[PDB]
This record gives structure tokens, sequence and C-alpha cells, in this order.
């Protein structure tokens, strides 16, 4: 027995708040599209749907997987995530929003002390991928992507919710990466924080100062830092925690390539201010990226092909 429905997002937000003892085999979800198919309220992992191939990722929480659904054949990704560490706003934040910039889930499914969460397969794979495939991102590619990002975070601004977990393993790319869309709200929040990864964390997190919108400038900064060099802040200069290195050192600006054009520094300043209340909106950074990325003459660099050398 299952209580396992088709619906819309706002069912599944119900729902997903009453997921917030025993191991139990309870088996209740709202899936959002015809093509996943509930069978007589049921939809259990080797039953009605399966994973396959190596691993697709990490996300927040737990492993990201491809699936297939066994009777429509329909593939999709699947977050896998125990009871007790979900967080329901994952399930809440995005219910009602649609953007090109924000790949759309596509339902969820407890069963007993996991929840299954499904999402739109993306076969570009991730920004995080590209990075390492690639060594690092020339500076246009790295503008364009860093933009995209940015007009999804103004979506999400607009409405007072924070991404809360920024970073290239969490931003998906179409087959021909051309577009790129944020995932993963397992840290969101409806303006407590539930910090994300340590080296893109802001000031005023580490600060534990009131967080807002702000601290996804930060991170989307820390995020192009990365794609400029081909590895994260900080961590090519210092060693242990880097908790209080963040709230005490300069801003990391120093890592601004030298090869990068003044308003693609300027930018990256702006979005990296210690200060929440200097850093640019994503409104703001996302114009400035536009006016840089237009500075060096366009999107011209393809996707793939050459190998750049990131910091050693
Ligand atoms: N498709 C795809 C793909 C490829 C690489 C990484 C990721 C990725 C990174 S975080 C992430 N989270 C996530 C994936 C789900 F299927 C459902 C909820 C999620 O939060 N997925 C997805």
């Amino acid at each position: 027995s299952g209580s396992v429905s088709s619906g819309q997002a706002h069912s599944l937000a119900s729902l997903a708040k009453t997921w917030s003892g025993p191991e139990t085999e309870d088996n209740e979800g709202v899936l959002l599209t015809e093509k996943l198919k509930p069978v007589d309220y049921e939809y259990r992992e080797e039953v009605h749907w399966m994973t396959h191939q190596p691993r697709v990722g990490r996300g927040s929480f737990g492993e990201v997987h491809r699936m297939k659904d066994k009777q429509t054949g329909f593939q999709c990704a699947v977050k896998k995530v125990r009871l007790e560490v979900f967080r329901v706003e994952e399930l809440v934040a995005c219910a009602g929003l649609s953007s090109p910039r924000i790949v759309p889930l596509y339902g969820a499914v407890r069963e007993g002390p996991w929840v299954n969460i499904f999402m739109e397969l993306l076969e570009g794979g991730s920004l995080g991928q590209l990075i390492k495939q690639m060594g690092c991102l020339p500076e246009d590619r790295a503008l364009y992507y860093l933009g995209q990002a940015l007009e999804g975070l103004e979506y999400l601004h607009t409405r007072r919710i924070l991404h809360g977990d920024v970073k290239a393993d969490n931003v998906l790319l179409s087959s021909d990466g051309s577009r790129a869309a944020l995932c993963d709200f397992g840290h969101a929040l409806c303006l407590d924080y539930i910090p994300g990864t340590e080296t893109h964390m802001a000031p005023e997190v580490v600060m534990g100062k009131p967080c807002d919108a702000k601290v996804d400038i930060w991170s989307s900064c820390c995020m192009m830092l990365h794609m400029l060099n081909g590895c994260h802040p900080w961590t090519q200069y210092f060693r242990g925690p880097l908790c209080l290195k963040i709230a005490s050192e300069p801003p990391p600006i120093r890592e601004i390539p030298p090869s990068c054009a003044p308003l693609t520094a300027q930018a990256i300043q702006e979005g990296l201010r210690k200060e929440p209340v200097h850093r640019a909106s994503a409104m703001e950074l996302r114009r400035k990226v536009g006016k840089a990325l237009q500075e060096v003459g366009g999107l011209k660099s393809p996707w793939k092909g050459e190998y750049k050398e990131p910091r050693g």
C-alpha cells in the first residue's frame, strides 16, 4: 500500500512539510509530470523505477543518479536523501516558480527513511564537471555562464528566495553548452541559514550575521573564480579551516587572473565586497557582467575542445 499521487507543486510542498523512530516502508509523494507514473498509488525503487549507470553527481545531503521509469521508459535525474537530513525547503522554495534558468523538479517520493527527489536530466552535465574536463574556462565563456546564473538569481531574489549554495557543481548545462540553469535547493531559504560549501561562503555567513540574498552573489563570484582558475578560491593560498580566513582576510580578488579585462575584474570585485550592504545585487551584477562580456568581444570560445591550464 502507498499514497503516491499525480499532482502539482503546491500539493507536493504541503506533503513535504509533513516529512520535516523504527524505519518503515511508507510510500507517499507527488509526481509532477505524466512521464513518471504511480502504479496503484505506489512508486518504489526497483519495482516501478530504477537507477542505472555511474553516479551522475553529488548533491546536497545525498547522491544524484540517472533513473528510468520502468513503465514509461522516461529518463530523468534523482537525488536520494535520508529523511533525517532532508530539508523541506528543497520542495517548498520553488513551488510555483518556472524559469529557463532553474532546472525543473519532476516530483518527490518518500519510501521509508528515504526521500527521492526527481528532476529533469540535463545531458550537458554540470559546470563543475566542465571545469574538471577543460582545466578551466576562457573569460568569455565564464562571463556567459555567470550571467545566466545571475539571471536565475534575479528570478529567485525578487521572490525573496536565497538559493544558498551557488557553485559550479550545482549549475547544469544543456546538451550543446548554450544554456545554464541553477539546480539543488537543499540549502535554500525563504526570506536559519544552513551554510553551503565552505570555499564559497560569504563573510556574513562565517560571522553568523543575518544572511540575505547577497550571500548568493558572493557565492556566484567564488564560482566565477573557480571557472577562471580551475580551483575554488582560498584553497591555493590557505591550509586548514577556511572560516576564520574568509572573515578576516581581504576578499579573494587577488585570485582574479591578471589576464581578465577591466570590466571583468571590476564585476568580480563588486560581487565580492565583504560587507553585503556594499555588494552588488543580482540585477546590478548581471548588467555589469553583460557589459563585460561585450567588452571582450562577446561569446566566441567553443564550449569544449581546448584544455586550458589551471592555476597550479
Ligand atoms: N542531470 C543532471 C545532473 C548532472 C550533474 C549534477 C547534478 C546535480 C548537482 S546537485 C543536484 N541536485 C539534485 C538532483 C536531483 F535529481 C534532484 C534534486 C537535487 O537537488 N544535481 C545533476
